[PDB]
């Protein structure tokens, strides 16, 4: 069995096990700010940032046909400072081709480049979407499972507890092909769940990079914070 | 669309929407004690109790072939007073034939009668097992998905936070056939998940009763509390 795992109780500036991209920044206090926070302490619009675990994950083996099961956990906070314009756009956990570069920002969360379902993306993602784009359900924010597209194969609305820390748990069981996500707000006790069938073997390449990405809006002040406090990951590939 | 739903933010003695069976009683304080609490304030062994919702639920329709999606949530607490003998046995949420009475207690949790996988049980359930019987995984407590058998088709160990309140969320999406269960301990922030594929049409009858059940051990002082503070349920049958 081939296994890989990491756990950051807090983010460490300078730890090479994590690559920062775009506006992404790790504060001295240990917080990962995916989208730029201005001098005045407020989230900047037109911003996109990501972080990738430096080491690639062996998610499945073509020769043997085996597929790994995995789980990732992280705590994050989103603070929407203005009543208008609407806030945007969200953050997301993603898995895809190794050594990828940030894609289009805004509603594409830095992971996609358009709103088409393309197998060439070879990406699987769990989003926490804050702005309703033409391809989105009307309810916002919402959790969404993305398979080779920003257009979720399934979504689940949830209420944002402004500035409060949300605990997220994502798990994929290769035998049942079930990918599930759970979001918990310890502040209010609220619990949300979403799940769907996903055959990673039909989506992702054998080796992938796992990461987090966030993006703020296209017009002035259509922004919000996309801070992450901790991130753990584990994958087990049977032989 | 055929929909049904109920929500007890608390329990009240006398409310006839809930049928109490065996040792289960609703205290003046509004707490549902599935298993007998003696006069000295401790849990009695050799006790089995359950509560059923008075009205049946239309889970699926043979003629049209339509299948209902549902979700249920509840809060419970288990207190294990002694170091020895081991505590036992657990509580569980179940869906099965209407007009049912409590089955065997102990490790069968008042829902099954043996350790066989019999289609005649026509029962689906999510247990929170505190004792490890011969058919169980070695770790207890554990969550488990039961399909016509006390021998779970899938289990998930978890740590008990003694006497603390656990928040449970169980959801079933018929289109994906996914059955998910989540447990959250507000006290510690701990989150546990478990999911599996279940085709209710191959398991349950068209109409079912939904309920909760708890049981204590077969030997003196092999017991624990099985209190439920709240319970909600909702189902929706397409067309
Ligand atoms: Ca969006
Ligand atoms: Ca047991
Ligand atoms: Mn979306
Ligand atoms: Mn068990």
């Amino acid at each position: 069995v081939e296994t890989i795992s990491f756990s950051f109780s807090e983010f460490e500036p300078g730890n090479n096990d994590l690559t920062l991209q775009g506006a992404a920044i790790i504060t001295q206090s240990g917080v990962l700010q995916l989208t730029k926070i201005n001098q005045n302490g407020m989230p900047a619009w037109d911003s996109t940032g990501r972080t990738l675990y430096t080491k690639p994950v062996h998610i499945w083996d073509m020769t043997t046909g085996t597929v790994a099961s995995f789980e990732t956990r992280f705590s994050f906070s989103i603070e929407q400072p203005y009543t208008r314009p609407l806030p945007a756009d969200g953050l997301v956990f993603f898995m895809g081709p190794t050594k990828s570069k940030p894609a289009q920002g805004y509603g594409y969360l830095g992971v996609f480049n358009n709103s088409k379902q393309d197998n060439s993306y070879q990406t699987l993602a769990v989003e926490f979407d804050t702005f309703s784009n033409p391809w989105d359900p009307p309810q916002v924010p919402h959790i969404g499972i993305d398979v080779n597209s920003i257009r979720s194969i399934k979504t689940q609305p949830f209420q944002l507890d402004n500035g409060q820390v949300a605990n997220v748990v994502i798990k994929y069981d290769a035998s049942s092909k079930i990918l599930l996500a759970v979001l918990v707000y310890p502040s209010s006790g609220a619990i949300y769940t979403i799940a769907e069938i996903v055959d990673v073997k039909q989506v992702l390449p054998e080796w992938v990079d796992v990461g987090l990405s966030g993006a703020t809006g296209a017009q002035r002040d259509a922004a919000e914070t996309h801070d992450v406090y901790s991130w753990s990951f584990h994958a087990s590939l049977p032989e």
